[PDB]
């Protein structure tokens, strides 16, 4: 049985959390953050804004965690080094702080006694990123230490860009995500962490906010042959959780939305099975929330110009489809060796 | 001076009012809601939940109302063949109501003394559009007593679309707006009104909606060489006002963002002042409430991917913005000889 | 086990369908709405924005509904003496419409062949209402067949200060209710229905808004002895659902928040199980979407002035608290004898 | 004509400055904020996503800024007794960081040529808190060179419960604010600065969220005859703007809400004019967007069980209200003699 350290007890660390819980082939034994003590964990674990409350029983057992009967061990280091992950018994860590994606402060966490790392985000330098059903099988346990599980963005457009180029073939394509708030953003108008993205740190409630994402280009990393063929933007809207990506691509090959419908359906009940799915339904945000999919393809709101030039629709919980893929990402890279 | 009276005192009736009364050139003379007293006009006038308090006074006086020194007629007909426009001395009518989108229709306030109608709306039959800084010229008074102002996101693609195809030339395009809330949206899951819209019908505060818009398919018939290259869907968003579009288009001769922004800059300053804008700060949406231009290049969220795939975008108020059009084109209508 | 007619297949109706599927003593065999189609049907109950994906199968069965492999009969009547609720199985009828809100209309259902109606509000005449844990065993079969379940806030408000005025007594008491928007509220400023309450009429999304509430005059009726002593309003805020009641009140008998605390414990472990709840965690609204009491104390956000003189903090989702009380009251009916 | 400086340039520094330019008798000098560059101070002064555009010309000349012709210094320092306030000329700051609460700390401007010091919140130790109206003239300039402005809370509460102490009397009262969110809360679930104030970390934008106020301890403070008197609490909700008092006390002699009404009147246009407000009208929180008065009491939204216990509302921009406030007390204290 694999097991896992969460290091950043956040939005995406408190569900990859729940997300273990539910699952036979993974224990998580450690959880790490400094910002937050094991009273205070046990509270967020237990209460959630979007996903409800949590499906199970949490009580403080003196510094750690009770979970569902099981111990998970806490700890409240600001620096990766210092956290007792060997000790603790857990073979994999999910990096999910959001300030330690390089290889460099990614690396730390193997001193503690950690065997791999998996970052909750796409890289700052050249650590590999992986998307489940894409190239996931690409992974070298010789060579890598420290492993990217790409972006929520990256997740829900691969593998529809991968399914539509191997059966039609993208020349190019321009990506959109409506995307909803996230942590780094702010209440009222204010500064951005290190006054970069000026944009986020505009009130997040009353604004659609026009941002940056490499997502679209990062597809072109995870699936060589679209390198310089896609991307594209974000523009960030008030609501809690669940984003859409709207891509607008030229085919090589003629093909109606019926056909391409076709191409997903037989994708996602195969070779994709839990990773991609489908939908004929007047679907709406909220819907999605709880969807452990990367990516499903809203029928009904998919439209073509003619038969080469198409917008196509789909959905995704970044916050819940994320988790699970990480996950299974760390499932898979215990299954080949640690 | 032209005089206006307005049928259908709602978002775009009320800032209609509110744009005529900054002006010197226009005059409105008469009100017709029949789901509103003179009272309630009043407060609704006065108070704007996006738009501040009314500039200047609002008082009622009988059974009609002061505003700014000067009397204005209420009425509360349902049917614009009962309403007497020309008694109150109304030459044109602003049909604002959303329920007489035809000639049919939109005709019967000519029985009541108007002398011209513009519907604020794309028409369900063929009723000329005119969109301000595009085709309006086009107009024949001799030929149209009843005439179309388009819609708020067809005023916003026009523009933009027609300064791209005479420079660059757009050889197919897909685009979608990202639109806040409006008046036939719901608060909570319910139905929509005649069971045609569901995905309308679902909680506006807390999801993302995928919609229809109908714009690309005005904008190809206010830009006849653009019919069929063009269309596009609406994505519904929580916000109260200020909508914005995302273009994705084909080019047939190759242009970097900085050509396309130089293009926008000197339709702006020339041919179409006051109708096409263009910024380079880093805005969010906010910051439009209140503006009167139709269309806003963002220049820093424009994304290409080579020379000629493009993704252009492009802010509205989709009520002060089409408001402000809708008047330009009642002077204008009026210049023209009634 | 006793059968349920709904009438008026919304918020409410829906939810009251939803808590009738979990439960073995009462079944759903008919629904009326004239504004939903079947298939319209069918969708608002598999889509929720706020209770998520409907925990079942619900397939169209011709012109009715196939329910977890159950025919639901649909009807489409504006007139409640038209529908056939003998024919179709149903004793009590959930009069859920907001329209026919007193005897002389919710008696038209006892046309059709139903035996009992609950109107799921306080009724505009003399219709009794009834609050489970407070006065529901004061019904009497052979004098009424149309009863009220009152409104969520009475229910909210109705078990508490029983309680405080049982162990304590109330002098007299102010209250407000910070609520969640409803169907009657609107996207963007209007006109409200009829002259009634123009702030219910603006922009729900951004507005803090001034109500009133059933509760100020409902829970003087369902507990006469504090009548003239307890009256209150709401506030209306942008949340999709959950409510909270802020009741500060004067005591007849000195009494400390712990000694409060405890009273309701022993109520909500006692007579009032199910009904009355209590917690000790720093709550927030989201935490109760879902929960079926009617009323439960936040022990951290009382606050005692002085000895006898309280605000106690109470939370109830207004959907799924009511909606399960109405099944309950339902349930409690049919005991009684049909 | 007082010249001030401001040291945190947030929600409340840039609006005071903002006031300041409605002025001709105060003049900002200098802004201190280690988190944002003179480039970004430009920016968040120039755009706001609830007040507007800002009302004239703001530029950046080198390291400093141009607002309306006029040369405002920059500096970064995190230490207050590094800003060279006295070589910068500025004689009053406004100190609206929210973590120099303190004698100890806020008198470290002084070190840098500062001769007052306005701290915008109420202060953590004895520093002597003012209202506006109803206690600013026990100032005395040879008495102190630290002084507090309270909170806005304080601010809406204070002319309100002085009004009423003054013609009626006030036995006990408690109160609730219905407030909108604020720069301490969090756009998702997460933890709240420090470790504790575990609700205010909650997702901001969907949650109903009891909360701290400052007016529970300030009101007493500010009018010493109601200490022990008067106590409450918040209720934070997703609006980016504009709070509202509910407030329910018990008083010495009957009053109806007229004579409450018309006792507001008198001080509003006597010795609380520009401070204390009153409205019939059916208002709701984005009427009182950039309003410049501490407390406006909503007559129509008062109710009264009785002629001795009654519930006042008061609106209040915490925002706009406020920040015209700090200012007029710079004005009032640099009129006393610096
Ligand atoms: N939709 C999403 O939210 C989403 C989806 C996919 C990937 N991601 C990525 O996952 C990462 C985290 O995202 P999030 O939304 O959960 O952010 P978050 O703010 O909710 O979670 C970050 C957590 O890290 C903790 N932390 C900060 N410094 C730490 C440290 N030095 N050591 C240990 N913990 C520390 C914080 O206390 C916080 O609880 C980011 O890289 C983000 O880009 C987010
Ligand atoms: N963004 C926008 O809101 C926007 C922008 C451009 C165009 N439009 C179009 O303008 C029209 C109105 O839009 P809106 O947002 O103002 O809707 P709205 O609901 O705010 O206003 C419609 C008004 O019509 C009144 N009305 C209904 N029946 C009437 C009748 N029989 N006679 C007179 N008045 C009647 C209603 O009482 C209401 O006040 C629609 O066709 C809409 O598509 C809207
Ligand atoms: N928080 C709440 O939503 C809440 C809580 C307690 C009680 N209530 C009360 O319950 C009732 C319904 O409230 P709601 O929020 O569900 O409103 P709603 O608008 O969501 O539902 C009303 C339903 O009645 C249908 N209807 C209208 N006329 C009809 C007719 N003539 N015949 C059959 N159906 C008709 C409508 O199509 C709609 O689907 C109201 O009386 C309300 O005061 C609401
Ligand atoms: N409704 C309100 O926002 C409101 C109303 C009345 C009073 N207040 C009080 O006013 C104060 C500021 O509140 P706000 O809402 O503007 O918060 P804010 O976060 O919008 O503003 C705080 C500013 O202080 C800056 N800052 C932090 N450390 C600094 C330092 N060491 N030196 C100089 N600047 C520093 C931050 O960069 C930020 O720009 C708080 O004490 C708050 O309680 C707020
Ligand atoms: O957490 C912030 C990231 O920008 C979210 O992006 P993602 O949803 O593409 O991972
Ligand atoms: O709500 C309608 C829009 O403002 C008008 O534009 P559209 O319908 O073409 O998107
Ligand atoms: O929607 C209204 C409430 O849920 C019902 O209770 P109330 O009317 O007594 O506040
Ligand atoms: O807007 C007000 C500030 O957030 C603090 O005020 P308060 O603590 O007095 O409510
Ligand atoms: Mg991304
Ligand atoms: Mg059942």
């Amino acid at each position: 049985t694999a097991t896992l350290g969460i290091n950043g007890f956040g939005r995406i660390g408190r569900l990859v959390l729940r997300a273990c819980m539910e699952r036979n082939d993974i224990t998580v034994v450690a959880i790490n953050d400094p910002f937050m003590d094991v009273e205070y964990m046990a509270y967020l674990l237990k209460y959630d804004s979007v996903h409800g409350n949590f499906n199970g029983t949490v009580e403080v057992s003196g510094k750690d965690l009770c979970i569902n009967g099981k111990v998970v061990k806490v700890f409240q280091a600001k620096d990766p080094a210092e956290i007792p992950w060997g000790a603790s018994g857990a073979q994999i860590v999910c990096e999910s702080t959001g300030v330690f994606t390089t290889e460099e402060k990614a690396s730390l966490h193997l001193k503690g006694g950690a065997k791999k790392v998996i970052i909750s985000a796409p890289p700052k330098d050249n650590v590999p990123m992986y998307v489940m059903g894409v190239n996931n099988t690409e992974y070298d346990p010789s060579k890598f230490n420290v492993i990217s599980n790409a972006s929520s963005t990256t997740n829900c457009l691969a593998p529809l860009a991968k399914i539509i180029n191997d059966k039609f073939g993208i020349v190019e394509g321009l990506m959109t995500t409506v995307h909803s708030l996230t942590a780094n953003q702010l209440t009222v108008d204010g500064p951005s962490k290190g006054g970069k993205d000026w944009r986020a740190g505009r009130c997040a409630g009353n604004n659609i906010i026009p941002a940056s994402t490499g997502a679209a280009k990062a597809v072109g990393k995870v699936i060589p042959a679209l390198n310089g063929k896609l991307t594209g933007m974000a523009i960030r809207v008030p609501t809690p959780d669940v984003s859409v990506v709207d891509l607008t691509c030229k085919l090589a090959k003629p093909a109606s939305i019926e056909e391409i419908y076709q191409a997903v359906k037989e994708a996602s009940n195969g070779p994709m099975k839990g990773i991609m799915g489908y939908t004929s339904d007047d679907v709406v945000s909220t819907d999605f929330i709880g969807c452990k999919y990367s990516s499903i393809l809203d029928k009904n709101a998919c439209i073509a110009l003619n038969d080469s030039f198409v917008k196509l629709i789909s959905w995704y919980d970044n916050e819940s489809g994320y988790s699970n893929r990480l996950v299974d990402l760390a499932v898979y890279v215990a299954s080949r060796g640690l």
